[PDB]
Parts: C-alpha cells; structure tokens; sequence
C-alpha cells in the first residue's frame, strides 16, 4: 500500500525477473517511475488503484503485453506508451476517461480494448488505425455518433457499444463481416442500416431499449442468429421472410412493442423457436395453427395483452410447458385445457375467469397455478388430483369454499389465499405436508381456524392481518 511496500515489490520483481507484476488493490496514487527497470515485463496489472495518470517510463516497458488500468482515476495517457509495440490487451474500465487517450489510437497491435464505463464522448476516426482489433468495447458511455471509419476495422469481432446515447448507426458498419456478437442495446436508435445484411456471421445482436420503429429486411441474412431481442421499441411489424430466414432461433422477444397482432408470415416462423415472448403489446388474438410446426415451443408469454378469447386449437399445445396469459381480459378458459399435458407453469393473473374448467385435472404436470385478481366464485374437485402442484396463489378472488380433498396436494409449499370470501378452512388443511407459505389475509368472516393446521410441519409464513383471528398455529413465530 504504502510506496515503501510498492518499492519493495518492484525490487521483488526484479529479483526472480518476473514476467507479471500485479499491483492491484494497493491504493497507488503515483506509480513509482523506477518501473522502468523492468524491462522483462510481459503483464501488468495495476487495477483498483487512485491512478490519475501513468508515468512516463511505463513506456520503457516495451514487452508489455497486457496493461490492465481497471478501476482507476484515469484522465489522460502518455504518449510514451508508443513505445508499446507488442500490448495486445488495454483495459481502461471504471475510470474517469472523459474520451479515448490519443496514444491509445496509435497502439495498432491492440487487438482487444476495453473502455467500459467511462465519460467516452466520441470515437475519433483515427480509430482506423487498430485494425487489429478483435474486441472493441466502449460500453456504458455517452458516445451519440460512431464514424464511419468503423467500418476498417475488418478483424472485429465483438463490438460493445451498448448504453450509449447512439441515434443512428453508420452504413459502413456492414464491412465488420467477421462480427459474431454485436451489442447496441440501451441506445436511441431509430434504425438500423440495410448493411446490417453485410454481417453474415452474426451470432448474438443486442436490439433492446432503442427506438426502433422496423428492423430491415436485410436482417434475414444474418441466419446465424440465435436469439433475436427487440424488446422496449416501437416496432409493430416484422419483415415478412425475417423469422423464417433465420433457421437457428431458438428464442424471440417482442415485449414492450407496439404489436397489434402476431407476425406474418409462413409456418417457419415459430418451427425452430423454444421461448415466445410478446408481453406488454395489444395482440387481440392468438391465430389458429400458429404453433403448428412450432414442435419445440416450450415457453409462451402473452401477458398485458387484449385477448379476449383463445382458440380453438389451444389444446393442441401438448409441447407447451410454460405458458403465462396474465393481464388479459379473458372470460373463460374452455375444457380444452385437459390438452397441454406437459404444463408445468400456468399464468392467469389479471383476468376475469368466473370459474375453472374439469379438464385442468389432466394437469397432471402442473406445479405452478397463478389465478390472482379474478372471479373465481368456486375451484373444481379435480383439483386435488394436481399431485405436482407446489405453488397455488388464489389471491383477489371471491372464494367462499375450498374444496373437500384439497388436504391431498401433499406437495404444496405456497397457498396464496388472500382477499377472498372464506368463512371457513377444511381440516384437510393439515395433511398438506410441504405447505410452508400460508397467506389468509384481508378475509373478512375466517372467523375460527382449524387446529389441524399445527400437522402442518413446514409452515413457516402465514399472515391472518384483517381477519376476524388472533390465534395461530404453535410452530408460527408472530412478530407482533
């Protein structure tokens, strides 16, 4: 810490000729300039210090190789560092960096540089000298414009321009053909260029929190995507070729978007997809035989949305495991549902169902049932027969009964039963083994519980607040 104790591990390093030197974590202000002494210095590792700047003589350090400048102070570089002639690697993250240092432009053998978290106003086209560069990473700055000259740096790999103030992105991004991740997401973009079509190896493309209002149709030559996210945009439709084109997606989101109804386009649109993400849009329906050829589709969510209805091959889902219709204006959900024999995940939150179906007993896989704020005047006897069901939240309801047989779901740990009409709770209640989480809350005539709930050995949480109670079960600890 001290400079006695930095004097002494530079003499250290010295002594054995180390390649490495890592004074990290030491609180070094001022560095001293005897760093010239080692020459044989291939890394150096100064990390998590109070550098405001760096001397000189670490220009002297001409086999440097790596520099890692990471949680400092750093306001400026020496043009010494020109000497650098073989430093591959410059991470100048978490500093106070208000733009790149204009040595740093002049270091054409970098070939991955990190200026993450910075003040980065701009990218100068200098930047055309690193054409080295196989990782550029400018993350979390304030960079409003990229030159042109992005387009030189042909061995780019990764690009990281991600939380920035971008509006636009230059056309000649599209001669990066080697990009496999791209990252643009927290920007202000309002479009994409067609010569996005230019980068066929892209992998990974990070479109989020933008302002995109279309993607282009020169998106589809990129079928190496794997996931494409466009959520929190202003999108409302989809190039007509673009999900079939992309043959490797295995998930899509469309969430905070401006989507009146589902994409068009042909049966491979959701053929290769294993997670569907459309919540927080104004869909009005799901399509018959949409996730026809959809044999992988595992995960649908369709939350904050205004179906009113589902249809009429809804049961034809057997492949759908998760599946979450919350926050819609449904009415009923129809027998049909004895289909989805894999679902695990039932979301249907924020509705308007009155009652509940007899085919739900098929659920047999079912685990997770969310029916807060709804109608639900009564539950079905089947009911019991969800053996796997582990999470039961019926709060917001109008729930007079539990059903009788409800004590053999022996594997709940959850029973949401706040703000509803019960005036009483089966003794059956206490068979339920694993139940940990009992909320009877805001029920106005639970006026006596039964004591068969002490059976229950897990029950750990239980909130009786606005209730006709003042006793619990012996194991709840009260904190009142």
């Amino acid at each position: 810490s001290s400079n006695a104790e930095v004097i002494k591990e530079l003499n250290k390093c010295r002594e054995e000729n180390s390649m490495r030197l890592d004074l990290s974590k030491r609180s070094i202000h001022i560095l001293p300039s005897s760093i010239k002494e080692l020459t044989q210095l291939t890394e150096l590792y100064l990390y998590s210090n109070k550098l405001q700047s760096l001397p000189a003589e670490v220009g002297c350090l001409v086999n440097l190789m790596t520099l890692a400048l990471s949680e400092n102070s750093l306001t400026s570089l020496p043009d010494s560092l020109d000497n650098l002639k073989k430093l591959r690697m410059l991470d100048l993250r978490h500093n106070k960096l208000r733009e790149i240092p204009s040595v740093v432009y002049r270091l054409d053998s970098l070939t991955t540089l990190y200026l993450r978290f910075n003040r980065i106003t701009t990218v100068e086209k200098d930047i055309k000298n690193l054409s080295k560069l196989s990782m550029l990473s400018i993350r979390e700055n304030k960079i409003k414009q990229l030159p042109a000259e992005i387009g030189e740096l042909c061995n780019l790999i990764t690009l990281d321009v991600a939380h920035n103030q971008l509006e636009h992105l230059p056309k000649e991004i599209g001669n990066c053909t080697q990009i496999t991740n791209l990252d643009l997401q927290h920007n202000e973009l309002l479009d994409l260029p067609d010569t996005i079509g230019n980068l066929s190896s892209l992998s990974r493309l990070g479109l989020r929190y933008n302002r995109l209002s279309a993607i282009p149709r020169s998106l589809a030559k990129c079928s190496a995507l794997e996931e494409l996210n466009l959520e929190n945009n202003n999108i409302s439709t989809l190039p007509e070729s673009l999900l079939s084109s992309l043959v490797k997606l295995n998930s899509l989101t469309l969430a905070r978007n401006c989507f009146q109804l589902y994409p068009v386009g042909g049966p491979s649109q959701f053929s290769t997809i294993y997670s569907l993400n459309m919540e927080h849009n104004r869909i009005n329906k799901i399509p018959f035989g949409i996730f026809s050829r959809a044999k992988v589709l595992s995960k649908l969510n369709m939350k904050d949305n205004q179906l009113t209805s589902l249809p009429l091959d809804f049961g034809t889902w057997t492949s759908m495991v998760e599946l979450n219709l919350a926050t819609n204006q449904l009415t009923k959900i129809p027998e049909d549902v004895s289909g989805l024999v894999s679902l695990e995940v039932l979301i249907l939150s924020n509705n308007l169902l009155k009652k509940l179906p007899h085919g739900l007993g098929n659920l047999r896989k079912l685990r997770e049932l969310d029916l807060e704020e709804n109608k639900l005047e009564s539950l079905p006897n089947e009911i019991a027969y969800l053996k796997d069901l582990q999470k039961l939240v019926l709060t917001n309801n109008q729930l007079t009964t539990l059903p009788r047989g409800i004590g053999h779901l022996t594997n709940l740990t959850h029973l949401g039963l706040g703000e509803n009409l019960l005036t009483h709770l089966p003794e059956e209640i206490g068979t339920l083994e694993n139940l940990e989480e009992l909320y009877l809350n805001d029920n106005p005539n639970l006026h006596s519980l039964p004591f068969e709930l002490a059976l229950c050995s897990k029950l750990s949480i239980m909130s009786i607040e606005n209730c006709p109670l003042s006793h619990l079960p012996p194991q709840i600890v009260a904190g009142g």
